[PDB]
């Protein structure tokens, strides 16, 4: 009675979190026609049945946004009993909020309620409170926990954690308060507040995508006292130079989970990867059997 | 171009069709509105208006061609940000329609694309659609909000009269396609022929200089393999027009290896740069949406247009 | 916990389709008051069941709208689970496109909707784009294989289908391709196109309406070589002189289904009725059971 | 009537009740829209406007009268065809509102179909409303546009006052009808009587002139024999006036059967043509609906009257 | 599976209720901050779980509206499956017609929908159209039988039941019909129509408010010849003077609910309150388990 | 003030903020629009429009402030009036938005109140909102009709440069705060320093002048120990301030024994008149609203304000 499907996005993962939970994913089929337009056609009957999705708005956001809509709006007129989308990246995250912008993060939503979705399951959004631009139910899990971990792993001494910048202190110190660290941050207006001479200094960001900020804060934790700098992130984007700035970087280790697929194309020199693939699994079982998903925060 | 009057007419650009958005605010007679549509590393689009639009009424040139995605998302985030902009409205000129087949795929569970594409235009924020032949009429229907639907058929039958032909026979190149081909005979007094693919002919087409028409070519098999049964079944010649020109993978040199005499398409859809079509005619649609745009705008009878 | 109720428009079709599915159709109440108006009670409590109202909208098509939307209204007004339509025939189907026109099978939609609709049955509407009119689930029935079976028992040598006109080649050829038979139509502009000369000639449309064009077709047929012309539509409306003018035509056999009530008045001499009943009495059955409704196409 | 110069303003008629939808055109100064309503052999009803209203502000004009559910779907259907139109705004102006009762029938799994009206209304397109003397007042927060109630007690009373009648009691039918005889009962300065049909009387009525005042008279059944009891119970005269005439049955032989001496009814809905009321006056809403809507257009103050 | 809430109106009827059918009131909680807002806070899953909300909007009624409003917020954005509201007393339903006036009774029913509420259960709403105003399933519960009841075990003599105005006359009649006796109406234009004379006359109205009308009308009757009065509501709003009023009016008894909480601090000397307890408690069990409603009416 | 000269613009007041609502109308050049906000006994609220405002543009100004709830029904229930009255337009005006603060409580199952609230004025009726330093840049995602969010921090910088003040730094006196320091610390070339109370302090504050800016200041134990521990690490003096004072509780006695040399607050909430801050000033936001209102009704750019 519970199908999984995936489309372009992640496979790996979805593949992943199918093991978990223990199904085979949906049969569907995902064509690109000749002119560039997408059709999906569901291969089996999904009458009455809960169907989950799984897809991260990545690289290229706009073809998975539209193919994920398309495959709702196949489901819905298929009869499915509910469409529950689990989405490890939301991508337009960081247009939430407005000079005569738009608030994509706020379309999407309201662009995936009207396609008929069910409910959300997120990882990590920019900001929690775009938790309430859905009006359909919505849980949020958070990556810092994961991260967290790892590095109260490492046997690291002297420790501070740094915000990249004025929008990242929160973040920041959820982490410092894990690991009982001080924070520092970098005011690029580019300078360091707080003490950071000699200590080993862990760069923290929700998002990855040039590197250019994580690097040059990196940079200038070094020439200005850091043992060592370490950097992570929940979502690695790492889209145009990243990597290159990164390996050339005086980051020690670069740490990232798989929400979002590794660029097949350039390598990491200086990295470790860590799956959400148990937490998603785990936190679709719930919703599913209508356990406690907030029995995953603590 | 200035002239026009009215500051509070106001047309953007997306990327679509460029050329034929500048082509009709030339004659409208405004310049396009000011925007910038940017793509960050990631492809996400950002959009960003640079003068207020506040109060205007607003028109967006898009066609939902190649690739359709992308084009429908930049549609869907401009009109987010007009709309929390305060424009008055928010007026959407579509010349190609993407994803108005509902045949591709002949198969069970499928979506309704075109009417997905119709309920997401109006959650973002569309006050109205300005539309240029729909695949089907009834895609009209998809929409709650008021929707203009111009034909391009006048167009390319006034073309075809210009070339004063003799024994002309209009041939559906499809039974979907069999009420537009009827249209083109009205305007040309001539009467019409079908093709069977199941490849048969009916009608007589003996001796006829026979015109091919279609609302879409899109790969051109269908097309080329309709004009060579055709010659080969006694034809004397072969014409071939439609309004939309996907033209998608070997569109191209099939055309060129074809018999077809000319092939006559509207700019509705940018063409390939890349590739040269040999025996070629583009008739323009920028000026009959910008005369629609205009009789829009004033409140004035565009049927009678159409 | 399947409850089954019949309206006016075609009460023996309900009949039928309760007896087959195996239920005795609901205890409703439908008075219509001396002034014109009119009020249905439900006689039985129906809460927290799945219920389907069989109604066709036809003649007259404004009254069997609305008091198949009033009842609609009353079923979910007592707490029904589900309001299912079956619709054997769509009424102002043929009002699918715009010069100053309504969209009226659009608006009807709309209605459905608005006044409490789950999900919608149909067969056979004018146009295959009317099930996208929706938002709320269509299962759409087709009736030209109960057509081209009658015809492939009927042993006709030398066939030709024809469509009436340019709207009705794909219909024409959908039975042309399950008969093995090449295609004519007639272009009123009325000439004939295509060989139809010793031919026995099999008219097609969807709806018999005034039965002009029909019979007009069906004349010109044979003044031009035709052996013999055979007619049929899935739905039979028939008004005004409809009956009289095919009566005196040269169709040898007129063959409909029963998803309208045929004139209690005027009676057709040479006819054919089929049921759809149990076509639609089956899809029920899968649609309340949730198995593959497809299966019914293939 | 031309004279309104505000080619703006447009008003339709369907088929409720074309004759005073022809008075209130006339005297607001403007000719009835251009437009076709017909009904095929089927029954299916078939629109199409004839003159563009692209940015006008329409007043339709239908009484959802005997058959309510056709009335009821041509609006629908004029609402839908001047949506997609593009007209600016589509008010409706309902001098009878069918299926207001709610008590008709006393049972339990009832529909409200007062309700469903005003949603499928709001589904079509309507702009606003403008209603006349609801049989209950709280239908007006059945909808979520604006809607202008208007009360035809003044009309009434008026036309009684300037009969100078001696020793009145304004009685009232029912138990449901006491608010609305005691507006009647202030208007004339009158005490009030109520007939108590569980048939007893409540009130004094003896040797006076009663006047029995309803909403809506229909069958007749009710007023008649609150009528009869009335004389047979020392009642000098009586007198019976309504807002609607719905008047289905055996409504007329009840009335012109009866002691009431005179009838009065408004033109909300449309007469029989076929049988005659012996003694019968009926006055003219034309003029209040037609102040209501020139206020309503000009955005003038109506409360001021209604 | 069905767990039962309750707001600040009326806790002790809400705990009434929990014990007749059975269950424990759900794990909430209603925290006012200093500075005036409110946070409810479900203190356990109510994930799948069908949610019973027990609140009357009585004074304050724009508290109780907006705790009700918040809480059904959460419950929605905490996963429940149904969020069923008990409303023992409907504030604003006075304000159920236009002369710049809202129609507050409709705005209420519509930010109850908006909030997310499945359905309601309502005690003698103000008017019976009120029920209307909602496109939710409303199943609307009468008091009258219950006042109705104690009335008939009086052993009174010579009855005529009395409407305090031109509004209440049907109220009246349902009373003077379960009770067989003559009704008179009070027309404060004060006239008394009706015979009164030596009659035991029993007001009755929805809810008694400042009572001025209700005392005004017994002192009248009682100086018309009346050989006693009694009075009698569903809800007892008795805000302001109220209580001071009855207290040294005529009024013999008066006879109330407890759809809305008794002021703490003023007392009625000669009075009696019945329970809607039980018949809330057996049409939430009704509604829960899908039997028949509106056996409880017949 | 009469002398606006647009009859078509009506500002109205409820009871959250009087004074204010008084001084915009002032500043505008129109008179409060008039009706009565009663309260029933019972605590229900009427309302009652007492001038027609059918086509006009109504302004609302309402600042959702203790008690909340109340405050937020009365602005319901005023906007149903004027949608139901006809009113053309329906804008909000919101000094301060109640339940903006989403962290309160720590908890699990909570509801996202400010959404609730965005959603709930979208049903009443609202056209637009017109807010001021909203707690969380992304609320103006909450809703789906225009919003234009305008910005204190420029008049509070504006009043510290003009103190002429030496070696300051400006202080945030949370994490989440950090990127409001830093505007004020952009107007007023300064560098930041932030308290990380889990209390110490992330900068050097050492002999200088620390100025602590918030959004909101309610309770005041935040600032007011952020103050302190201040001054005990060096910070030769402490200013304070914040757009909104909502002040509750104790939070004046522990500003008045506050090391704060002078707290800034605006007068977007109304204050309460019992007790007094000691050094105080209270900067008015009632020219920069009422600016707004002014391009906002005739379209102009305000985002060149903000």
């Amino acid at each position: 009675n519970l199908k999984i499907f995936s489309l372009n996005s992640n496979p790996e993962l979805a593949k992943e979190i199918a093991d978990i939970v223990g199904v085979q994913l949906g049969k569907c089929s995902v064509t690109r026609f000749s002119d560039g337009e997408v059709q999906i056609n569901i291969e089996e009957s999904i009458r009455g049945c809960d169907c989950y999705i799984i897809q991260s708005t990545s690289d290229p956001v706009n073809e998975h946004i539209m193919e994920l809509l398309i495959m709702v709006d196949a489901l819905k007129r298929a009869s499915a009993k509910t469409i529950n989308i689990v989405i490890p990246y939301y991508g337009y995250a960081r247009q939430d909020r407005k000079s005569r912008e738009p608030i994509t993060a706020k379309l999407f939503a309201n662009l995936l309620e009207t396609a008929g979705a069910t409910r959300v399951i997120a990882l990590d959004l920019h900001a929690p409170q775009i938790q309430g631009f859905f009006d359909i139910p919505i849980d949020h899990l958070m990556g810092v926990p994961i991260l967290g971990e790892y590095f109260e792993g490492k046997n690291l001494e002297d420790i501070v954690i740094v915000s990249p910048d004025h929008g990242g202190v929160t973040r920041a110190r959820k982490l410092a308060d894990r690991l009982k660290a001080p924070i520092a941050i970098i005011d690029k207006r580019m300078n360091i507040v707080g003490n950071i001479e000699g200590k080993t200094a862990i760069l923290i960001d929700d998002i990855i995508d040039t590197a250019g900020t994580i690097t040059l804060a990196a940079n200038a934790l070094v020439e200005n006292g850091a043992k060592e700098v370490y950097a992570c992130c929940t979502h690695p984007v790492l889209s145009g130079p990243a990597v290159e700035r990164i390996n050339n970087s005086t980051i020690k280790e670069l740490v990232v989970t798989n929400s979002i697929k590794l660029p097949e194309e350039k390598k990491i020199e200086r990295f470790k990867q860590l799956s959400v693939g148990p937490l998603l699994a785990e936190a679709i079982i719930r919703v599913h059997e209508q356990q406690s998903v907030s029995y995953l925060f603590s």
